[PDB]
């Protein structure tokens, strides 16, 4: 061991390694007795390919380049693929293919090999035709789904449905041979979700200007013989009661978890009535979020347990007995759950990380309460001693509010920094706003410890996962909430005498790269700031600005702009950019559809000639979020010589960003 200026230490973990770890399993799915899920291929164009789980252990992609399983469904992607086992010729299934949008059948087990044949057809007007939350029903050689359809040239030019779509293919370029299974009269849904004995179907359903976590209803319908929709109603919910999933037992019962309690919680619901009976009422949430269509946090098993993925804080995969009302946590070293659940047979399968392991497949079975890895084990790409040893932290405000956050100090088993010296810390700002960033390995977190340089990740007011009070603290005060609960763990550290007070950043991407920027304007807590596809110009994104999901999320983040106007233009950052005094890095992705590289444009043109230090870094063939190795490679090594060049330490391995002002 020897001593060095924090931020100076010699680290095994590169940009390029931690580009090539990023991601995590995702919308994992039991096919018979096999397990699915999608995985990042940064390397492969950033493209997500299809993993395929036997169940002898065999694991392997299904699906090769450039066969890309993601789709723009509210821009975010909703679940992507479905599968079914058959007696014959292996599983079918279907998946989106981001490159065309097109909903593609395929058999991994046809000889030959994996054939994606295209289902749907496309569109020309607007962003076209999109599709998500699939569910397999061979019996009536149909896929039924959620859709969108635009209808005009603008973001909000669409109509969404529920729709049935022929496995055979002959609706691929015919859209009249797609069934609308729904109207259109809500502008967002979800897939349809269908009783064991296929005569009733529910669906979740919201308007402008709400949000799914502000209020959704839940919509029935009776299934009709040849395959309709027949008395649509609500069952339950309303504009202030967030529904958050909605499933069907094996045995024919509806839950759905609902934060009508101030959590969400499960509730057992009358498939006629709608009313509501409370499974197992606790201050935890149950649930969280819905920002894409398919998302699960419980799961209904066939012996009458229910898997659920719960917590206050972190949440974790635990079994549910409706009748007793017991319930066992997973053990383990996994201290995280994501929110994707299926289940087979007694088994419930999640994906899970904890401080000292990346996000692996994990079952958890209800016979022996046993929890084992059975996909995407986790290597330690370099010593675990590199990793941070996170501290989740409760922060006390002026008022006494409590900020929940993570703290990861320095940390390196070769380096110690000199004794008369304290440590640069980068406070992160999730993006949302609403929800919520785990104490996890997380190797761009890494990135910087391992060098000498602390890390403050804050679940600011706002944030998921500690109930609807907590959640609606960032209601009409995005701008100030969130600015003020990051400052506030930034300085309590510094006058803690842990962090170097005259050299703190702040960073963070999307709604975070607006907490980021909006930080260097109305504060001047931090020495520099690292800022990721923004929201900058409010008065722009409010005026088409952005995609239909978001396009009126602003009522809740700053108020209407009916009531409140002034509010667009006061709390946007590029209204005082010329109060920026620190320098910058601007990064965005070119084919941004959530917060258009316009955002970025019009900032740069506020500041120039202010002598302000900073710099731009846009990329080509990157949207909302990077998800190529190569652009995620250039993205974090500017990131760190901004901090090198700022907090005064020589970081060589790394280029030198050229800081213009």
């Amino acid at each position: 061991v020897s001593t060095a200026p924090y931020g100076a230490w010699q680290s095994p973990i590169d940009a390029a390694l931690v580009a090539s770890r990023s991601g995590r399993p995702a919308c994992v799915g039991a096919v018979g007795d096999e397990v699915w899920w999608v995985a990042p291929r940064p390397a492969e164009a950033g493209r997500a390919t299809l993993v395929r789980r036997r169940a002898d252990g065999a694991e392997e992609s299904a699906l090769p380049a450039p066969w890309n399983v993601r789709n723009r469904v509210f821009e975010y992607s909703g679940f992507p693929w479905a599968g079914v086992p058959r007696p014959a010729g292996g599983p079918l299934l279907v998946f989106t293919h981001f490159g065309d949008q097109r909903l593609y059948a395929f058999e991994p087990d046809a000889p030959g090999g994996a054939v994606p044949r295209p289902l749907t057809p496309v569109s020309a007007v607007g962003g076209g035709l999109r599709w998500a939350d699939p569910v397999l029903l061979p019996e009536r050689g149909e896929v039924w789904c959620m859709a969108e359809e635009f209808t005009g040239e603008g973001p909000s030019d669409v109509r969404r449905f529920l729709a049935a779509v022929p496995l055979d293919g002959s609706a691929a370029a015919d859209r009249s041979a797609v069934r609308e299974l729904s109207d259109d009269a809500h502008r967002f849904v979800t897939g349809p979700r269908l009783s064991p004995d296929g005569r009733q179907a529910v669906w979740l359903a919201w308007d402008h200007p709400r949000m799914p976590w502000e209020g959704t209803e839940l919509k029935t319908a009776r299934v009709t013989e040849d395959g309709r929709f027949a008395d649509t109603r609500t069952l339950l919910g309303g504009p202030e009661e967030a529904i958050a999933q909605a499933e069907w037992a094996p045995d024919g019962s509806l839950i759905v978890a609902t934060d009508r309690t101030g959590w969400w919680n499960l509730h057992r619901v009358d498939p006629a009535t709608g009313a509501a009976t409370q499974l197992c009422r606790r201050e935890e949430e149950f649930a969280g979020p819905l920002w894409t269509p398919g998302m699960r946090w419980f799961a209904p098993l066939a012996n009458g347990l229910i898997a659920v993925v719960h917590g206050k804080g972190a949440a974790v995969l635990g079994i549910l007995d409706p009748e007793s009302g017991e319930l066992v946590d997973a053990a383990g070293p996994w201290t995280e759950w994501a929110a994707t659940l299926t289940v087979s047979g007694t088994r419930a399968v999640g994906v899970a990380a904890s401080p000292r392991t990346a996000y692996e497949v994990v079952e958890l079975d209800t016979v022996t309460g046993r929890a084992r890895t059975i996909g995407a084990r986790h290597t330690d790409p370099v010593d675990p001693a590199y990793y941070p040893e996170p501290q989740i932290r409760t922060f006390t405000a002026p008022d006494g509010r409590e900020i929940h956050a993570h703290i990861y100090p320095p940390h390196s088993p070769d380096f110690t920094g000199p004794a008369d010296e304290l440590p640069p810390y980068v406070v992160m700002a999730h993006g949302g706003p609403t929800s919520r960033v785990p104490a996890v390995l997380d190797l761009d977190v890494a990135y910087f410890t391992s060098r000498g340089i602390g890390v403050a990740d804050v679940n600011y007011g706002g944030s998921t996962g500690y109930g609807r009070a907590y959640r609606e603290r960032l209601r009409g005060r995005w701008g100030v909430v969130d600015v003020e609960d990051c400052a506030a763990v930034a300085t309590a550290l510094a006058e803690e005498g842990t962090a170097d007070r005259a050299r703190l950043a702040v960073r963070g991407g999307s709604a975070g790269g607006w907490t980021a920027a909006s930080s260097l304007v109305s504060t001047d807590v931090y020495a520099c700031g690292t800022v990721l596809y923004p929201v900058l110009d409010l008065l722009g994104w409010a005026d088409g600005g952005t995609h239909d999901f978001e396009s009126r999320y602003l009522d809740f983040l700053i108020g209407s702009f009916e009531e409140f106007p002034e509010r667009y233009r006061d709390r946007a950052p590029l209204t005082r950019a010329d109060r920026v005094r620190v320098p910058f890095l601007l990064l965005q992705g070119l084919e941004d559809p959530v917060c258009p590289p316009e955002q970025c444009d019009r900032f740069l043109e506020a500041v120039a000639g202010c002598g302000v230090p900073h710099a731009y870094l846009s990329f080509e063939g990157e949207g909302h979020g990077f998800r190529r190795k190569e652009t995620m490679v250039r993205a974090l090594e500017a990131e760190l010589s901004l901090y090198a060049q700022v907090f005064g330490v020589e970081v060589a391995g790394v280029p030198l960003l050229k800081l213009g002002e």
